[PDB]
Order: C-alpha cells, then structure tokens, then sequence
RNA sequence: UGAGCCUUGAUGUGUAGGAUAGGUGGGAGGCUUUGAAGUGUGGACGCCAGUCUGCAUGGAGCCGACCUUGAAAUACCACC
C-alpha cells in the first residue's frame, strides 16, 4: 500500500514494510522500492557514506542488515 | 592506569499519570512449571518515589490499548 515515515534525531529510522507472511521476494522489493525513495532525498549535507545499516526485525525476530 | 573497539547487562521523572513516559513501532497479546504473584531478605542506584536482581516459600499469576496521559505499554521484539 503505503507508508511514510520521519528518520529519528539520531540519524536511524525504523518502517513497517507489513505482514511477514510475505515472501522474500516481496521483502527485497519493498526494501529496494524504499531505498531508492530515500536515495532520492539523499541531500547535499549528507556527506559519504549513506545507507549505514537497514536493521529489519520482527516481534520475535533478531535485527540485521543488508548491503 | 587511560584511549577507545565488539558483545553482554544495569541506566534513564516538570506533570498532565496506577508512574524515575529516553526517539523507535511491536502489533493486540506476550512472559510465565526453562515455574507467577503475594511474602521474610542482599541491595546499590537513587529526581528518597521508584528500577533491577541472587537466596527461601509460593510456583500459577503480573502486566493491555486498559483509566487516562501533549508522547503508551515499558506484552515481546530488536535498533538507536
């Protein structure tokens, strides 16, 4: 559907992307479709490295990251 | 004995509140015989009210959005 989200003072944002019923290859679109939404507001200040760590984690699940 | 690093924990009050509300969104139920509340103790922290925990009984009960609260569960889950 949709979704909109405001990144943390601390530089970190956390996004409901939906059910974990669907499958990785809905997970790795979703994730693609946010990170170039983010890549698009990537401002000038934001200086060198951009995408430090998508931390994806569930009620039961343990938080990691991805390329 | 410093400087950090990774990991594990404890740590977080104007007060609108059942209250020492750190951003998060985990989504409405988790935790619990891998043992509950409720009781007799070691506590340090202590915004002197409250957090946590080993020991002994209990070992089946607390916490829900509950009732609010500008900011809600702090059921868990991770991240910071």
């Amino acid at each position: 559907g949709q979704v909109r989200y405001r990144n943390d003072k601390n530089g970190i944002i956390h996004t409901t992307i939906g059910k974990v019923d669907f499958d990785a290859d809905k997970l790795k679109e979703n994730l693609e479709a946010l990170l170039v939404a983010l890549k698009k507001a990537k401002p000038t200040q934001a200086k060198g490295v951009y995408i430090k760590k998508v931390s994806i984690s569930t009620t039961m699940g343990a938080g990691v990251a991805v390329d």
